[PDB]
């Protein structure tokens, strides 16, 4: 029943995802140079090291938030590629499936600690 709990959980999984080598294309923001159509086909651009970064400024409320940041950076990639056997396709969804693993006893965990805060 520890509200607070998610963050450190949080950060711990984001320590496994950039050690894990699917990442590495996620790690941080889509270089325009690399990619010059991005923006045509992206609204919202999202990566691991901005997804930190605002999880270390204490610009998250909830490990939810936290959640639809992440699957942006997965969304992103499936919107993206030009086929569903890319390499970096494939790459965001083995990282997605280890991702969704992972954090659901995190929003289980809090979203149990809120309810009894609450009840
Ligand atoms: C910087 S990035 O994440 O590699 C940009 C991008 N996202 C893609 C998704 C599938 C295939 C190629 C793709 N290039």
């Amino acid at each position: 029943y520890d509200i607070q709990a998610w963050k450190k959980q949080c950060e711990e999984l984001l320590n496994l995802i950039f050690q894990c080598e699917d990442s590495e294309p996620f790690r941080q923001p889509v270089d325009l140079l690399e990619y010059p159509d991005y923006r045509d086909i992206i609204d919202t651009p999202m990566d691991f090291a901005t997804v930190r970064e605002t999880l270390e400024a204490g610009n998250y409320e909830s490990p939810m938030e936290l959640c639809k940041d992440v699957r942006l950076i997965f969304s992103n990639s499936k919107a993206y590629t030009p086929s569903k056997r890319s390499r970096i396709y494939s790459m965001s969804l083995r990282l997605s499936a280890f991702f969704e693993e992972h954090i659901s006893s995190v929003l289980s965990d809090y979203k149990s600690a809120l309810r009894f805060h609450k009840r």
